């Protein structure tokens, strides 16, 4: 048992939720939130964007020391840094970005991230301003991560349509 509310079962091990990843997290603070980085983790837009608004800017402190020392990620990667008042940990997953040329391919390795934690708090990576199809990104999700995730869908149309169109 676990203190996720309000989410719709999408299969064994995914779930789904029309709701603000940000205020989903500060009331939930859950283990592990996944952000929507890109391989800079320059959070300013979109999820990213948000998700640091509201560590009022400590995430992007953090985030310029780690790419100090260690350089960008891969698109498919991932680190894991705090999750600052939002969630104990905060998973930097890159998905590919649609509107860079980014090979879609690499969403399904961005998604394996995920199943290195047992429980996580997520958007669908490559969705929003990264320029992919939420469904297909739903898919991919559905088909690779083994481990608990859920999913918050900030627009409410598309989270209708995602549940009206699931296989
Ligand atoms: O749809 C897009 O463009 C996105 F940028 C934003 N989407 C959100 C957004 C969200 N809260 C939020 C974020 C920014 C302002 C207000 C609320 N909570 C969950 N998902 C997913 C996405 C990141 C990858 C695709």
């Amino acid at each position: 048992v676990n203190s996720f509310s309000g989410y719709l079962k999408l299969t064994d091990n995914v779930y789904i939720k029309n709701a603000d990843i940000v205020e989903e997290a500060k009331k939930v603070k859950p283990t592990v939130v996944v952000n929507a980085a890109n391989v800079y983790l320059k959070h300013g837009g979109g999820v990213a964007g948000a998700l640091n608004k509201a560590t009022n800017n400590a995430m992007q402190v953090e985030s310029d020391d780690y790419i100090a020392t260690n350089g960008p990620l891969k698109v498919g990667g991932s680190c894991v840094l705090s999750g600052h008042n939002l969630a104990k940990h905060c998973l930097h997953v890159v998905g590919p970005n649609v509107n860079k040329g980014e090979d879609i391919q690499l969403l399904k390795s961005a998604y394996e991230n995920f199943n290195q934690h047992e429980v996580l708090l997520a958007p669908l990576l490559s969705a929003g301003i990264f320029g992919a199809d939420p469904i297909h990104s739903l898919r991919v999700c559905v088909d690779t991560v083994r481990t608990n995730v859920y999913l918050a869908v900030f627009d409410k149309n598309l989270y209708d349509k995602l549940v009206s169109s699931f296989l």
